[PDB]
DNA sequence: CTTTTTAAAAGAAAAG
DNA sequence: CTTTTCTTTTAAAAAG
């Protein structure tokens, strides 16, 4: 019943996260960088309304506020299968080049694991939902991520920004792989027998036993509910000899 | 949609 | 004429 047992730590139950021990982001720009707002290449009704309810459950999640700002990119459309189930996808590549780069510490894959050892073989595998938007974002870093929205004749004005870590900014998983290693550290000390692997927001808890595994991973699920990020409950992979994280099979300490 | 860069195919230029 | 290899421009494929 881990389900029933941790209902903040779940998706499907806690509602969508905020990080709340971690200060509201602010994004440095380069030194001689000024805003640019970028037009918006006209819309097809039928991406529209494919991407309307997204916008709408934004905004009404507070993710998404109205703005006026001097900066400005496009969204584009991006059909997954088809003429259904459109995505808004922002293009930041014109905001990226414009803010100041910081070092990647985001481990590479291969590397992670090699701090996996043999007597840890049971594992659970946690993946966090929309963890981007739990980070908040500060309101003087907001603006620069704004765009153009436009109920087709009328309605919210003009531009709407993010109030959280946005997809498409290229220091987002970066700077969530670093908050999620601090909100971490305390759990870190008090459970000295487990391994984590943090994967930006995909998440691997190795223990030594099956009990060990599962307590482990209750207090891991209520750590995470009370700092404010959500699991996918659907996805997740409990107390497994076997489990896939990263692409590989992990089975007898192999891959 | 637009920019990026990666790759493959087509078109000049040496050469005997 | 044919083979060689060098340039260059046309096309796909990632990406936000």
């Amino acid at each position: 019943t881990w389900l029933s047992d941790f209902p903040q730590a779940w998706a499907e139950t806690g509602g969508m996260g905020l990080a709340v021990r971690q200060a509201p982001l602010i994004i440095p720009l380069k030194a001689t960088s000024t805003p640019v707002s970028i037009k918006q290449y006209p819309m097809s009704q039928e991406a529209r309304l494919g991407i309307k309810p997204h916008i709408q459950r934004l905004l009404d999640q507070g993710i998404l506020v109205p703005c006026q700002s001097p900066w400005n990119t496009p969204l584009l459309p991006v059909k997954k299968p088809g003429t259904n189930d459109y995505r808004p996808v922002q293009d930041l590549r014109e905001v990226n080049k414009r803010v100041e780069d910081i070092h990647p510490t985001v481990p590479n894959p291969y590397n992670l694991l090699s701090g996996l050892p043999p007597s840890h073989q049971w594992y659970t595998v946690l993946d966090l939902k929309d963890a981007f938007f739990c980070l908040r974002l500060h309101p003087t870093s907001q603006p620069l991520f704004a765009f153009e929205w436009r109920d087709p004749e009328m309605g919210i004005s003009g531009q709407l920004t993010w109030t959280r870590l946005p997809q498409g900014f290229k220091n987002s998983p970066t700077l969530f792989d670093e908050a999620l290693h601090r909100d971490l550290a305390d759990f870190r000390i008090q459970h000295p027998d487990l391994i984590l692997l943090q994967y930006v927001d995909d998440l691997l808890l190795a223990a030594t036993s099956e009990l060990d595994c599962q307590q482990g991973t209750r207090a891991l699920l209520q750590t995470l509910g009370n700092l404010g990020y959500r699991a996918s409950a659907k996805k997740a992979q409990i107390c497994q000899k076997q489990v896939k994280y990263l692409g590989y099979l992990l089975k007898e300490g192999q891959r």
